[PDB]
């Protein structure tokens, strides 16, 4: 079916800026894909926060800095 109200992945708890994500602080509300996917979740465990998410609020892209992965100067700012 296309209908799939999957929810999106939405913080567990408080998340203060600058902390680092684990599953141990998301969870997923059933509803309605409106922020970040649930198939996607493991990329964002691991990831750090921009702003002081609050509880059950609605995770977003641009409130988590990209990833540190590669060690190499480069990517532009997209904002």
């Amino acid at each position: 079916g296309s209908s799939g109200s999957s929810g999106s992945v939405v913080a567990k708890v408080k998340i203060p800026e600058g902390t680092i994500l684990t599953m141990d602080m998301l969870t997923v509300k059933v509803g309605e894909p409106k922020g970040y996917p649930p198939e996607d979740i493991f990329n964002l465990v691991g990831k750090k926060v921009l702003v002081t998410v609050e509880e059950d609020d609605t995770i977003m892209e641009e409130l988590v800095d990209n990833h540190g992965k590669k060690i190499k100067s480069s990517g532009p700012s997209s904002g």
